[PDB]
């Protein structure tokens, strides 16, 4: 039974730190940061587990509070503090993390969101020893996942929720048992996840529809994909792709009803299938176009 210290802030590092608490490993306190209580604070204190909460490792006093912990391993998940080398080797075993993808690929903050965004064909889960650098340790498992059609980020992330934890599970037995291997990444396919914004959601219609669709799928829950019609800023909740010759300037209502209000784009249609009006929860087309039938009317052009 490795003594574990688990670091970790918002509901995703919550799930792995409720797996760690339900498995062998005593977990002897707990690192987070405030939002309120963080979930893993609340978790930690439901288990009567001791709770710190530095700003950073830059004083000798953080640093000498985490030696004294006596700590054969560190978990950290989702835990926004930078680990100098010297935190880094202070648990005996040193420090691994659950990032959210198939590294070296999507390092950095956003990378079930850029999965999607980038159509890839699937992501998953690493459980990285942790190294001086972003994302750059060397890898001790992989488990992966198809992303499917349908896959927003919020649907992604709640299969790597639990996806995380058991693969973290395996890997800690592996540790425990002397049987685990490290493998290096490969600097040369690694890319970065760079955070998404509310002005790369602006749908840009003489992109290719394709690209808009994954957008607005990787784009749920935040910021959600818009486009601008009226005086009026639209989010996109559900689209799908016509493969259709265009013929028209991007942006066009080529068709609108129950079935869709069909958009041309830089390449193929952009049908779009439910639309949120500001105020309002989100609609099926066939509701937006009795309310406001004015907005989306063939032949005009969205901006």
């Amino acid at each position: 039974s490795l003594r574990i210290v688990f670091a970790g802030t918002p509901d995703f590092a919550a799930r792995h730190l409720a797996a760690l608490l339900s498995s062998e490993h005593e977990i002897i306190a707990v690192y987070t940061q405030p939002e309120t209580a963080s979930p893993v604070k609340t978790l930690a204190l439901e288990h009567n587990v001791p709770v710190y909460q530095p700003e950073n490792f830059k004083s000798d006093e953080s640093k000498q509070q985490l030696a004294a912990l006596n700590a054969d391993l560190m978990v950290v998940v989702a835990y926004g503090l930078l680990l100098p080398k010297v935190v880094l080797d202070t648990p005996k075993l040193g420090c691994i993390n659950v990032h959210g993808s198939i590294l070296p690929r999507w390092r950095g903050a956003a990378p079930i969101q850029r999965s999607i965004w980038a159509g890839d064909s699937e992501t998953g889960v690493t459980i990285m020893q942790m190294d001086v650098g972003l994302d750059t340790g060397d890898m001790l498992k992989i488990a992966t996942l198809p992303i499917e059609a349908s896959d927003t980020s919020a649907s992604m992330y709640d299969k790597l929720a639990e996806l995380g934890p058991q693969a973290l599970l395996e890997c800690l037995q592996d540790i425990a048992q002397g049987t685990a291997v490290a493998v290096k990444q490969d600097d040369g396919l690694a890319n970065y996840a760079h955070k998404l914004s509310k002005e790369e959601a602006r749908i840009n219609w003489s992109d290719a529809a394709t690209h808009i669709e994954r957008c607005i799928r990787a784009f749920n829950p935040w910021p959600m994909s818009h486009f601008e019609v009226a005086e009026n800023s639209i989010k996109v909740w559900q689209a799908r792709v016509e493969t259709r010759a265009v013929t028209q300037t991007p942006g066009t209502i080529i068709q609108a009803d129950k079935s869709g209000i069909y958009v041309a784009t830089g390449q193929d249609v952009l049908v779009l299938e439910s639309l949120q009006i500001p105020g309002k929860k989100a609609l099926p087309v066939q509701d937006i176009l009795n309310a406001r039938a004015d907005w989306f009317s063939v032949g005009s052009q969205l901006s």
